[PDB]
């Protein structure tokens, strides 16, 4: 298998990813995370949800450009965190 | 010979730093952007500007967490693009 992301489904279909809970001490290597992201988005596709946010805190900003080169784009940022989406249908 | 790093002075005594114009071919180290970031800020600390602001495209955040490490924080974040900023007067 392959890395659990610890996606929270929300009431509107939607399924989302925080990176403090998932890489809690700081420690994934981007491409690593690239590579579970690709895989978690497309079982996302196939199981109908609607949408994927990404929450990263500002020194975990590493993840954002592979996410942005899988779709990701900006919704917010916080001073000390940004918010990222990528709609799905 | 620290690297330039093509600030542009607004009306407010503060820098604009840019990254699609300082590196328009995505091809800047993170580590290096980091070391002349540093830099930079002690010089413009020095003659007293106002405050600096990154620009940075989504492709390129690889230089956000090295910002937040020299004390930067989001200002704002939408789309394609997100601004960091530093506040240099104390």
């Amino acid at each position: 298998q392959s890395m659990d992301l610890q996606g929270e489904l929300d009431r509107f279909g939607g399924i989302s990813v925080r990176l403090a809970r998932l890489d809690a001490l700081d420690r994934l290597d981007a491409a690593a995370f690239q590579k579970g992201l690709q895989a978690a988005v497309q079982q996302w596709r196939s199981e109908g949800r609607t949408a994927v946010w990404l929450h990263i805190p500002i020194l975990q900003s590493r993840f954002i450009a592979p996410a942005a080169s899988l779709g990701f784009c900006f919704h917010h940022a916080e001073s000390d965190s940004s918010t990222l989406t990528l709609w799905l249908r």
